């Protein structure tokens, strides 16, 4: 059937893997496992069409990064993950997306900005901070909790609507 091919990427420890484990089973991992690579695959309904989610979650860690660049070039679109209460990985986004246009070969990738944790109260970006970045890109921004659903699926179903439109 059709199939999207999402990537999620960002600096360590900020949710890629709570996100992506919420979304596709549906409970919240607590404890904190680097990630290398991993792949997970569902069929959802979304806006109508049956299809086949393909996410690729990726290291935010230098020393488990080894060759993502092989496996990303294969995506379709990108979650740009940061977490709310962590102002070095929001200033870390720039650089994901420069990789992400290098892997891809091109300006005109389908991404979303994505601000997780939303649950905590000791927030050092402000939404409007984030609204700003990805206007600068031309993408939505969401904000989402792995902890309490908040946002989960609307964030991966604005990516697959990303997509669509280039
Ligand atoms: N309160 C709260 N904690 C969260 C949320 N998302 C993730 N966490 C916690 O943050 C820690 C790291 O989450 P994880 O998903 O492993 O992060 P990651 O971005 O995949 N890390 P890595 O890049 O090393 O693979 C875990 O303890 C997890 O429970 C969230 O939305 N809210
Ligand atoms: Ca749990
Ligand atoms: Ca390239
Ligand atoms: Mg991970
Ligand atoms: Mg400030």
């Amino acid at each position: 059937m059709t199939e999207y091919k999402l990537v999620v990427v960002g600096a360590g420890g900020v949710g890629k893997s709570a996100l992506t484990i919420q979304l596709i089973q549906n409970h919240f991992v607590d404890e904190y496992d680097p990630t290398i690579e991993d792949s997970y695959r569902k069929q959802v309904v979304i806006d109508g069409e049956t299809c086949l989610l393909d996410i690729l979650d990726t290291a935010g860690q230098e020393e488990y990064s080894a060759m993502r660049d092989q496996y990303m070039r294969t995506g379709e679109g990108f979650l740009c993950v940061f977490a709310i209460n962590n102002t070095k990985s929001f200033e870390d986004i720039h650089q994901y997306r420069e990789q992400i246009k290098r892997v891809k070969d091109s300006d005109d990738v389908p991404m979303v900005l994505v601000g997780n944790k939303c649950d905590l109260a000791a927030r050092t970006v402000e939404s409007r901070q984030a609204q700003d970045l990805a206007r600068s890109y031309g993408i939505p921004y969401i904000e989402t909790s792995a902890k309490t659903r908040q946002g989960v699926e609307d964030a991966f179903y604005t990516l697959v609507r990303e997509i669509r439109q280039h």
